[PDB]
């Protein structure tokens, strides 16, 4: 599982070189190449990689093995690089927005010395990167206009999703009225699941010649669903989670979230709990944090959510069961063993 | 020349119909469909238009009257929005970066209240929509392909360059030894003239089936060329235009621009002179702009830009004569007669 990750980790070497190989080709403008450069290696390594790792584990699974040449592995480990270079113009642009201070650890890149605002355009240079990458490779293969359409899709996606979150849930401003099952569910399919599972697996599909439209809404019918439970558990984590095993200590309160907890919350609170919530979800204090959580625990969503993981794995086994068919189920379960773990 | 603007501002009302549809085709995003469409009205009308006219001029230009059909023309208009999404998206985006106030005579969008940093979304869905409206009208034409790497690697170039200008330019720290002209050539290159002449000219060509390598080549040389003396122009005026002939009352020396005007200055500066500039640009006191201005007219930089502006005009008709065949030479020298107006 991670042996795999160390290799993949060290093609990264090769991404950032063709990808900066412009900084003696035209000299003029090789500070830019260099900045660039700089950009790729602060915000595309020091997560876990899962992304671009699910192309390659998913390409290796679909392709028949006498067409896995030096080339074709190559190309698998590029487009698995693009999802993470999507997936790191969408952070160091949502950083921003949030205004967070901590990414993966370390200081956020605009947070640094010297960057500040100029992180938007370094965001929108992660995702031209993309674009480059897949020509370089990718440009003579029958799949090309297919995976630049993808691509281009779950960046549309991601944004529209980030758009609906901005609304529903804007810094400074509760308004519990917003943060209905309906809303939540849409944020998570359009801003999380659409690229998180539906992208690189289709990327894999598309490269291992499988381009037709069925298979792709079969394969999207069961990736959305596991998204969906990914977040779920993400937002449940959050609060509920021990630090030393996720890495998070959680801040969803605070910063006015639109939690699956706030929702199953706000679905079980009697009104004289709907004030309790009102009076303390998405503030600073720890204090008021704590009554929170605590009115979380009284309405037993802990319990809740143990239910829910379980109708929810028993659903997507389903789904796998009816719509895996001609992949091999193996695509799907490898993804729900990590979510479900 | 004008009447034509008035119809392109009139498809305007199509693009955004088609790009918000989904406000009832899927509902839980409708508010975001909604955002979409503000940020649609407010960023791409209020301009001048000449860079999506020119596809639809040059369209005309180059295609046989007899495959100018309905069809054919609604494609040439939604193409010449698209180069107007790209700079919508360019715009927001540099304002932001740049903490500008005014844009076009309006408050800019980020600074509009309950919008803040959320443009930065807001710009990325102006750039994604540049691909749903080729793939809306395009997509079965043979140009498909050509036309979505032009709209990125124009994205990319702009990029660079923009990233290249907040290298050598940041604001409140004057640094003069990066003004050099090799360095301010390169900036406008890669920031200005790619996505603004090349770009919609290209697109024109891809249209037209005008695919070859060598013609683009061609109609490219002509057309950085012509984008370097637009951007000298505009760097020109900013300073020694009329305002109620341009608009612009112009902020440059104040922002520590890399200006055509700041570089020629340093050429013919002594020490002494060199001195004044360090001290007075780049800073909001109006005595100090007065003092950097007075420096100009004393080495006679509107005597200099008057005599470049002839060698230039020289230059490109010369450049039209050698590199506009196949292509009519009107394609170019519309281009040429608004520039050097
Ligand atoms: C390590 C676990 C404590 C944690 C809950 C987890 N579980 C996962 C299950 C599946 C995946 C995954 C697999 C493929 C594609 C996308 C995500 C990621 C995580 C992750 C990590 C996620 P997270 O940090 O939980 O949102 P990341 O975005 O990949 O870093
Ligand atoms: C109106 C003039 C006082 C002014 C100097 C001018 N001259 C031009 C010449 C050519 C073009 C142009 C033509 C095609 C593609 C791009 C620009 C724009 C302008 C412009 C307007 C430019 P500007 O505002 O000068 O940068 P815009 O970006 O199109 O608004």
């Amino acid at each position: 599982y991670a042996q795999e990750k160390q290799d993949f980790v060290q093609h990264f070497s090769q991404i950032v070189r063709v990808l900066t190989e412009d900084e003696m080709g035209h000299p003029e403008i090789g500070d830019a190449i260099a900045r660039l450069k700089e950009v790729l290696e602060y915000n595309a390594i020091g997560g876990k990689y899962n992304r671009g790792l699910t192309v390659v584990v998913a390409f290796r699974e679909l392709v028949e093995p006498r067409k896995q040449d030096a080339d074709s592995l190559q190309r698998a480990w590029t487009v698995g690089w693009c999802v993470e270079l999507l997936q790191a113009f969408f952070l160091v642009a949502d950083d921003i927005m949030d205004s967070s201070l901590t990414r993966r650890g370390q200081i956020c890149w605009y947070q640094k010395p010297g960057v500040g605002l100029d992180a938007i355009n370094d965001a929108n240079l992660l995702e031209a990167c993309i674009y480059r990458l897949l020509k370089l490779y990718c440009r003579e293969q029958p799949y090309y206009l297919n995976l630049i359409e993808l691509f281009l899709q779950s960046s549309y996606q991601t944004e529209i999703g980030q758009t609906l979150d901005l609304l529903t849930a804007p810094q400074g401003n509760v308004d519990l009225v917003r943060f209905t099952e309906k809303r939540y569910k849409s944020i998570v399919k359009y801003k999380t699941a659409f690229y998180s599972f539906y992208l690189p697996i289709a990327a894999a599909m598309y490269m291992a010649g499988i381009d037709g439209e069925k298979e792709h809404a079969n394969a999207k019918k069961i990736l959305l669903e596991m998204g969906e439970f990914f977040q779920i558990q993400d937002d449940y984590l959050d609060l509920f989670g021990d630090p030393s095993v996720t890495g998070k200590i959680g801040t969803d309160i605070q910063d006015n979230k639109c939690s699956w907890l706030v929702v199953q919350c706000l679905q079980r609170a009697t009104p004289e709990q709907y004030q309790i919530l009102k009076e303390n979800y998405g503030q600073k204090e720890a204090e008021k944090v704590a009554r929170v959580k605590a009115l979380y625990e009284e309405l037993d969503l802990p319990a809740v959510f143990l239910q829910y993981e379980e109708d929810s794995y028993s659903h997507i086994m389903a789904l796998i069961e009816q719509y895996a068919a001609p992949l091999p189920p193996a695509v799907f379960l490898g993804l729900a063993r990590k979510i479900y773990k």
